[PDB]
């Protein structure tokens, strides 16, 4: 599912739909989804002290969809993500 | 892998080894959790705009490590997360 | 400059006109007003690393300007904020 | 108040005390800087969320402290700052 949302960004990277969400983040650039990660990262903080859990699971998303977002503008594979996560899984 | 991740957070809250970060977060509990988060999530911005990509694949893993080690806290189920996810992939 | 700023922010909580920017803030409340101070911290961190001196101070004044909207919002007097930052003088 | 923190936060970056944590500051830079800013920033939000009006002040002003740090880190004068508050104050 993680991979499929990576996938989906990725090929809205190469055939841009200006109408969509995610080529205004790829023209409006870095800066434009990192402010998007900061402001997403507040409003799972202050869902999570609300004890909305419907609310954080939202933003929670919403912040790893931005991440994607930028993984994919800064030309970072996913892989390279998902080998750091299983590194700190068997660290754990 | 990302399953693997929460599934091993979520064993270490059921057999507590107080030498372990995983259980200090529980222990510490929510705030502490939300704290790293903010502090990981400047860090991706920080390491970002250093261009140095290593980084941001470290610091970004360390913001999905700790928003599991929230839900688990939260006693939010992973497959809510997923549901959201997949929910997000078809709208786009 | 620091006092007027707060001062003026207080006239607006008992003297609300709906069509500023300070009342729109006091009516969504405390989670709005969290929100943009998580997002303009994000853009000082941005600014900062882009070396644009005369955006840092636009996102840092605005950084403030919030976080005495939340003083105000939360009752929280703008002496004991002060009474803090003398304390903290003295230490260094 | 603020002038005479920040003045005192200036005269540490020429009078260098490795003792002092202004100094390890600027020692370890803008990047260690706005790191703190953030983590400080979602204390914020924590504390305020928390209700715990005594918390929410100190964290504040360490938000200030470490903005007038990274002013002066970045060569940024604090007049600078204040012409934008006086500019602020008179559009309210």
């Amino acid at each position: 599912a993680f991979k499929l949302l990576y996938k989906t960004i990725e090929e809205r990277k190469g055939s841009p739909l200006p109408e969509s969400y995610t080529n205004y983040l790829f023209s409006k650039g870095e800066d434009k989804i990192l402010k998007k990660i900061g402001e997403e990262c507040a409003e799972v903080i202050i869902a999570c002290k609300n004890n909305d859990k419907e609310e954080v699971v939202k933003e929670m998303v919403d912040v790893f969809y931005h991440c994607f977002v930028l993984l994919a503008e800064k030309n970072i594979a996913l892989e390279d993500v998902m080998r750091e996560v299983k590194e700190r899984n068997g660290k754990l």
